[PDB]
RNA sequence: GGGGGCCACUAGGGACAGGAUGUUUUAGAGCUAGAAAUAGCAAGUUAAAAUAAGGCUAGUCCGUUAUCAACUUGAAAAAGUG
DNA sequence: CAATACCCATCCTGTCCCTGATGGTCCC
DNA sequence: ATGGGTATTG
């Protein structure tokens, strides 16, 4: 009794099948438990587990961090209130109490309902005086009078509660950067550097032009237009563009070779890098430009003169309010005069998108502008209002979405101003001025995380002392250093060879020395007289390092040949091997530090090694400039303040993969030399890192083995979670392992012969729009400016390719037409006959694919000559990738080995995740070791790609139609088992390539014809094969083409297939997040304990974690007479912990009495119930059901639907077409099969009748179209939740099962993971 | 085949610190002519508070991921059962 | 009860770690 | 997006 297992691992499914020697699927009687008359049941050993997608932790994390932010904002306000407590108690002893209960209805308010003052007169007077908070803010900033303390608190609290971003380090408002003066200083430094070519900037109103609410390039065009004989791409134009935020190219301005693209948003290097070529001579010039950027940016936020107020922000908000008032008055009068019938709809209808809906309804600024633009264009006198509308500056509010550009420094300026104003009248303000400022300014450093005390699995902070941390004691109670170190050390890897050693920083000098020597030691060179290529000696390698690697950032092969072999060795022709074009490794950190410290002798002295290694470490471990300075202070005596400042400014990111103790630490017992010592010099063997750690002559290997530790073993689940993959496929993996365990238990604990596994292949429009916007603005093209596109629009392949190609053909240097995209072609770079890649990375939009060249290869050489420059531009704009660029440019460098490789890649799985699944299964099956202490592989784990069984299905007409039912997962698993076992039986030599564990034309031919042994006749550029295919060596039979195909057909035709939808408790949010308005409904859920939703609104739509069958009695009528009931009670996710802590008390609180504690059945989502005539339902909620049956459509109809819908040789195409038309009656039959199914199980009379009418309406339609829509028809029959579908143009809405009463008398079915083991409970025997 | 260092390019996972809206109740005295329904007009831009109910471990912490047929013995974790 | 239509929080900045996919190079 | 909650109409 031998057998194999076939598995199909997917993101929502795991298919499984058991096969025997004859590729047959067994069938057993399985015991049935429960209280029904059935004691056993016949099961086929084939099925598929279904489950909802595994979810990512992203949403949970976002909610967690937002939670923390709300807590901490509340704490900011609490600090501020604690500061005011005593003096406010002297002014108004209940002010903060009125504030805390501002939400409460007056009935529930324990104080006066007017918050600020507590009487109606003063409150109305306040609001008349300061219609917005910014009015009071500006007053307190500018005025010299003593203010009411409550008014002060309100302004300061408004600044603290909404403080603004911190994306700008340092302080702000350096003389308030009025744009004219920075523009003038730019002109001045430009005229300083170019006295012969000066710019006349007189009469140019830079303030208006650069601060205008216009696009960057348009403001650039305006300013350039104000300068005759001066162009936008010149030096000054490029500087103004850089100040406006564009990406100008300074190459052409200074006749550069290096492309000097600069954007102020790598710039720190990109400027230094550039300055080198033209000197520091020009630095100040560019600097006078950078400042302007700041000013321009501030001109976006502060739209008022900054010399009339120290509150430019609040003044600009008041400008908004005043223009809103004026424009609203004018608009009201205009509409009164010209369109008097619309006035109401505009100013009274909250449902309409007029001013009413804009202020009181749900209309956004954008929706209101869209609603009122035609009304303004239709009337007269609205020209200025239309101008303000198109500038997005009409009837503006003050609390909006574009306020994210307001830095915290501005709010801080106004806060500090108010403090210095009123600290003269209150002493507690003066003595707590810096404290309040710190309340506004303090941020938890990202490298500290939560300030937990041992109850957060996310926390890592170390405390210098054990006491409550506040904004003013943070630097003292918290260890910024140890916390910033643990921030990274908990996420970095250790050296795999020496597990207890930390890896080196990636940009470590020692690490880069290692990499360069390791690459340089395998180089070989030949000259004319030499007999054989030779290695570089230790002396030669040191000479190359000193002369070349320590003088150029990158060392090319040309530099090696000329600057060394010619200069030193006196060789006119030298052939180099082991390195191509240039060296991969390089001593970049050496050159950074040589620029910064300018002491080459310091860098070359081995004595300073340690120090340098520390510095880089410090520069990499930390990112806070203050901390970097504090750490580098111990070397302050070695460098000037210039060098030390330049040194603290430089920072590195990322870490290496080896430890210092491996590179330059452990030494060989006899040589005393470390690894790096062998790299620098190793006789005439020049052994690299791998050889060094594998030669038994040396002790490196033995010490590596000894250093190895294993630690604690993960559980299966722990091991799977720590894998690298999408959590959905990990859910699939774990379910697969559980399935295999249960299947082995079914077979009497006998382990299978083989296990064949296949793994399915694997918001976004926002990323697409970002890709194109960046590529086109980096490109500098106005095709996006004239052709606007929305994010959704990029879900079209051809249009997305159009924008990625800048509207040009990719094989011809010509423009493409948008409206002609239907006439163009989308071609694969490397042909899909070789690389089955259908992504944008291997596809190209061209006018005609003929223009690619020959279709059997990579684009021809002529196209590459024509288009390499344009492709390089698309590559630098990141519109095409480097892999795409390399495949496009391969003709100047496709070989037969490449084709053999592509074909093998289509068949041999190499994804690491599938190998991990194979490793898990193999280590669970094969556990014993032989006499040589080598693993005994009883169970062979084979892995296959989907194309094998796909091609098998299409070649032998075992077609799949996914929409008919869920049987195709299990069928895929079965075919996988069969194909894999037969394949390794026929060619055992291929075990290496397909089983886990330890000429180009020949392999091309072989791997292309590997699957031909199944066929009877093969036509290959006609040969015929025997009926019985056997193994050549063993003589064992692998495939009988007369009998085994019939076996496969019978297995696919079997109607009983164990589909099991995984029952899962629901988790996540309590309910819909929308805070609904007050309503007289018990569906409303209180957002806080005392906030009765009928007064305050609240949530609805709670999510049921799982339902519960309650058999009890409830009071009835005014007499409270106990009446026995049996019903489904949905325990909501929020009620879950309370219900589980004590279920009797929970249920009695809900109203139930005398609950039978033993008849309480937990029913998760998708719980299975069987009713009459085999009709099945799954629990969707406590009050709704999903379809629970599969429609087992016969195989002839499945194949007919495949062929007819257009889901080879022209003669075979004709035979298939002829079979379609000869079996046309199948159509009606299929309908019949659906109807009898629906009437039996679905029970949607209206829908089935509408569908029958639709089918009888389109009987004259073409057969292909009718079949395509019959495919849609199965949405009515499909397992699971009902959904709407369309038969041609008729739309069928979903019939829901809005009542769960019937299942209380049906039979509940508990299934094991495979569905082979059942427990069935007659629920009709409960109640009375 | 499997594994490693490097280079180049991409696709995804995880954690932290922050920003702007939104929503909800209250506050921002609506007025007049009618008894009222209702008519006419005025006004509107702002704020406070909450933003998973809440928890104990009381931290400027934690509360939406992963995991879950049934049954026996189990406080549970977990084994066992056809 | 049955059918029907409607609703559903959104957007953004920064710092950092990790694997895996493809191509290439040098090795065990 | 899907698919369960909700109010409306009946
Ligand atoms: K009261
Ligand atoms: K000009
Ligand atoms: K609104
Ligand atoms: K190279
Ligand atoms: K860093
Ligand atoms: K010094
Ligand atoms: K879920
Ligand atoms: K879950
Ligand atoms: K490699
Ligand atoms: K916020
Ligand atoms: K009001
Ligand atoms: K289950
Ligand atoms: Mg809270
Ligand atoms: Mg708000």
């Amino acid at each position: 009794k031998k057998y194999s297992i076939g598995l199909a691992i997917g993101t929502n499914s795991v298919g499984w099948a058991v096969i025997t020697d004859e590729y047959k699927v067994p069938s057993k009687k399985f015991k049935v438990l429960g209280n029904t008359d059935r004691h056993s049941i016949k099961k086929n050993l084939i099925g598929a587990l279904l489950f909802d997608s595994g979810e990512t932790a992203e949403a949970t994390r976002l909610k967690r961090t937002a939670r923390r932010r709300y807590t901490r904002r509340k704490n900011r306000i609490c600090y501020l209130q604690e500061i005011f407590s005593n003096e406010m108690a002297k002014v108004d002893d209940s002010f903060f109490h009125r504030l805390e209960e501002s939400f409460l209805v007056e009935e529930d308010k324990k104080h006066e309902r007017h918050p600020i003052f507590g009487n109606i007169v003063d409150e109305v007077a306040y609001h008349e005086k300061y219609p917005t908070i910014y009015h009071l803010r500006k007053k307190l900033v500018d005025s010299t009078d003593k203010a009411d303390l409550r008014l002060i608190y309100l302004a300061l609290a408004h600044m603290i509660k909404f403080r603004g971003h911190f994306l700008i380090e340092g302080d702000l408002n350096p003389d308030n950067s009025d744009v004219d003066k920075l523009f003038i200083q730019l002109v001045q430094t430009y005229n300083q550097l170019f006295e012969e070519n000066p710019i006349n900037a007189s009469g140019v109103d830079a303030k208006a032009i650069l601060s205008a609410r216009l696009s960057k390039s348009r403001r650039l065009e305006n300013l350039i237009a104000q300068l005759p004989g001066e162009k936008k791409n010149g030096l000054f134009g490029n500087l103004i563009a850089l100040s406006l935020g564009l990406t100008p190219n300074f190459k052409s301005n200074f006749d550069l070779a290096e492309d000097a693209k600069l954007q102020l948003s790598t710039y720190d290097d990109d400027l230094d890098n550039l300055l080198a070529q033209i000197g520091d001579q020009y630095a100040d010039l560019f600097l006078a430009a950078k400042n302007l950027s700041d000013a321009i940016l501030l001109s976006d936020i502060l739209r008022v003169n900054t010399e009339i107020t120290k509150a430019p922000l609040s003044a600009s908000m008041i400008k908004r309010y005043d223009e809103h008032h004026q424009d609203l008055t004018l608009l009201k009068a205009l509409v009164r005069q010209q369109l008097p019938e619309k006035y109401k709809e505009i100013f009274f209808d909250q449902s309409k998108n007029g001013y009413a809906g804009y202020i009181d309804g749900g209309a956004s600024q954008e929706e209101f502008y869209k609603f009122i633009k035609p009304i303004l264009e239709k009337m007269d006198g609205t020209e200025e209002l239309l101008v303000k509308l198109n500038r997005e500056d009409l009837l503006r509010k003050q609390r909006t979405f574009d306020n994210g550009s307001i830095p915290h420094q501005i709010h801080l300026g106004e806060l500090h101003a108010i403090l210095r104003r009123q600290e003269d009248f209150y002493p507690f303000l003066k003595d707590n001025r810096e404290k309040i400022e710190k309340i506004l300014t303090f941020r938890i450093p990202y490298y500290v995380g939560p300030l937990a005390r041992g109850n957060s699995r996310f926390a890592w902070m170390t405390r210098k002392s054990e006491e409550t941390i506040t904004p003013w004691n943070f630097e003292e109670v918290v260890d910024k250093g140890a916390s910033a170190q643990s921030f990274i050390e908990r996420m970095t890897n250790f050296d795999k060879n020496l597990p207890n050693e930390k890896v080196l920083p990636k940009h470590s000098l020692l690490y880069e020395y290692f990499t360069v020597y390791n690459e340089l030691t395998k180089v070989k060179y030949v000259t004319e007289g030499m007999r054989k290529p030779a290695f570089l000696s230790g002396e030669q390698k040191k000479a190359i390092v000193d002369l070349l690697f320590k003088t150029n950032r990158k060392v090319t092969v040309k530099q090696l040949k000329e600057d060394y072999f010619k200069k030193i060795e006196c060789f006119d022709s030298v052939e180099i091997s082991g390195v191509e074009d240039r060296f991969n490794a390089s001593l970049g950190t050496y050159h950074d530090l040589l620029k910064i410290i300018k002491d080459k002798d310091f860098l070359d002295n081995e004595e300073n090694e340690d120090i340098l290694e520390d510095i880089v470490l410090t520069l990499t471990l930390f990112e806070d400039r203050e901390m970097i300075e504090e750490r580098l202070k111990t070397y302050a005596h070695l460098f000037d303040d210039k060098v030390m400042k330049q040194l603290k400014r430089r920072r590195y990111t990322g870490w290496g993969r080896l430890s210092r103790k491996l590179i330059n630490g452990i030494r060989d017992k006899q040589s005393g030399k470390t690894i790096l010592d062998f790299l620098k010099s190793d006789g005439f063997a020049n052994r690299n890192f791998m050889q060094l750690i594998h030669d038994d002559s040396l002790t490196f290997k033995e010490d590596i083995q000894k250093a190895q530790v294993s630690g604690q073993g993960d559980s299966l689940h722990e091991h799977i979670a720590n894998l690298a993959g999408s959590p959905a496929i990990k859910k699939g993996i774990l379910q697969t392992v559980k399935v295999v365990d249960e299947l082995v238990k079914v077979m009497g604990r006998h382990k299978p012969e083989n296990i064949v596994i296949e793994m399915a292949r694997e918001k976004n429009s926002r990323e697409r729009m970002k890709r194109i916007e960046e590529g086109i603005k980096e490109l500098g093209s106005q095709i996006l400016k004239e052709h606007p596109v929305e994010n959704t629009q990029l879900q079209n392949e051809k249009l997305y390719l159009y924008y990625l190609q800048n509207g040009r053909d990719m094989y011809v240097d010509q423009e493409l037409d948008i409206n002609r995209l239907s006439d163009y072609d989308v071609d694969a770079i490397v042909p899909q006959s070789f690389l089955k890649d259908d992504s944008i990375d291997n596809k190209v939009l061209t006018r005609s694919d003929k223009n690619r060249g020959k279709s059997d290869n990579v684009p021809s050489e002529e196209v590459v000559k024509k288009m390499k420059n344009y492709w390089r531009q698309l590559l630098n704009a990141k519109l095409i990738t480097q892999r795409k660029f390399d495949n496009l440019t391969k003709a100047e460098r496709l070989s037969e080995l490449d084709k053999a490789g592509f074909i093998k890649r289509q068949l041999v799985e190499t994804r690491q995740i599938t190998k991990h699944v194979a490793q898990i299964l193999d280590s669970r099956m094969n556990t014993k070791y032989d006499e040589n202490d080598k693993l005994i592989r009883e169970v062979k784990v084979i892995t296959l790609k989907s194309k094998l069984v796909s091609d098998f299905r299409k070649d032998f007409q075992f077609y799949k139609v996914r929409e008919i039912n869920n049987y195709h997962h299990a069928h895929d698993a079965y075919l996988n088992a069969v194909v894999g076992t037969a394949l390794i039986k026929k060619y055992p030599k291929l075990e290496s390539e397909f089983v886990y564990g330890d000429k180009a034309t020949a392999k091309y031919f072989f791997y292309s014809n590997i699957m031909n042994f199944f066929k009877t006749e093969i036509t290959l550029a006609i040969r015929k094969r025997p009926l019985i295919e056997t193994n050549g060596e063993t003589g064992e039979i692998v495939w009988d083409k007369g009998r085994d195909f019939a076996t496969v057909r019978k297995v696919l035709s079997m109607p009983q297939v164990n589909i099991v939808k995984k029952t899962e408790v629901q988790t996540g949010g309590f309910s819909k997040e929308s805070i609904l308005p007050k309503r007289n409904s018990d569906k409303l859920i209180a957002r806080k304990k005392d906030w009765d939703p009928k007064k305050y609104g609240g949530f609805d739509s709670p999510t049921v974690a799982y339902s519960v069958l309650v058999v009890a009695k409830v009071e009835k009528g005014k007499s409270k007479k106990l009446k026995s009931v049996k019903e489904l009670l949905g325990i909501t996710i929020m009620e879950r912990s309370s219900f589980e802590k004590n279920p009797i008390d929970f249920l009695e609180a809900k109203g139930y009495k005398e609950v039978k504690k033993d008849l309480i059945i937990k029913l998760p989502k998708y719980s299975l119930f069987e009713l009459e005539n085999g009709r099945k339902r799954m629990l969707a909620s406590a009050g709704e059901l999903q379809k629970g049956n599969e429609l087992a459509l016969p195989s002839k109809y499945v194949n007919f639907l495949y062929l007819a819908s257009h889901y080879g040789s022209p003669e075979d195409n004709e035979q298939k077409q002829l079979f379609v038309e000869q079996h046309k009656h199948y159509l009606d039959e299929i309908i019949e099969q659906i109807s009898e199914f629906s009437k039996r199980v679905i029970l949607a009379d209206a829908n089935l009748d509408k569908v029958l009418s639709a089918y009888n309406k389109h009987r004259d339609k073409p057969i292909r179209e009718q079949a395509e829509n019959i495919i849609h028809l199965f949405t009515l029959t499909n397992l699971g939740a009902p959904a709407a579908f369309k038969y041609f143009d008729t739309t069928i809405d979903r019939k829901r099962y809005t009542s769960t009463k019937e299942v209380l008398d049906a039979t509940l079915i508990h299934q094991s993971i495979t569905g082979l083991y059942e427990t069935r409970i007659d629920l009709s025997q409960l109640g009375g």
